[PDB]
């Protein structure tokens, strides 16, 4: 309900988000990344639902492989590409934000892998600040870290009503 507290918010979500990726794939802990365990329900179930989200990602093949190329690595300039990338046609919408969410959840899981540990907090950060200097009055404008199921629901809650109406031609008419 301001700037700095979705900022805040998105700190805790994205370290959370962080954390259980690593954690249900090398360990990092949550006090490595900068972030204790949620507490508060609303964030624990958003959680809970950003997490189902990355186990669709992970059964993505193709974005495996692309992960996998040698050319993805834990560093700035790859960070700063990928994610200029992601927003840079600003059609801004909550998949933008979970990309970034799972691509930085990667970088961390890359710099664990390659031993370097010590730049996980700055891969945080560089997420961070992207969101706080280019995505965080679009955020606002969603109310918060709010409409997340909304947008990842209404395309198939529309087939239902799609799916009702056809049945009831089929009933009422034919």
């Amino acid at each position: 309900t301001s700037n700095d507290q979705i900022l805040e918010v998105g700190a805790v979500l994205l370290k959370d988000f962080i954390y259980e990726r690593v954690h249900r794939h090398t360990v990092v802990s949550r006090h490595e990344l900068g972030g204790s365990e949620l507490s508060d329900p609303t964030h624990k179930k958003l959680a809970q639902y950003l997490q189902q989200i990355g186990d669709e990602l992970d059964n993505n093949v193709d974005l495996q492989r692309m992960l996998a190329d040698s050319a993805l690595q834990p560093t700035k300039e790859v960070f700063v590409k990928v994610a200029r990338e992601i927003f840079s046609d600003g059609k801004f919408n909550w998949g933008r934000v979970v990309a970034l969410f799972y691509f930085a959840s990667r970088l961390v899981i890359e710099a664990l892998l390659t031993k370097i540990p010590d730049i996980i907090r700055t891969i945080i950060n560089w997420t961070l600040d992207y969101l706080r200097e280019h995505v965080i009055n679009w955020i606002r404008e969603q109310g918060g870290w709010e409409g997340i199921q909304t947008y990842f629901g209404t395309p198939t809650w529309k087939t239902v009503g799609v799916f009702l109406a056809g049945v009831l031609t089929t009933v009422l008419v034919m």
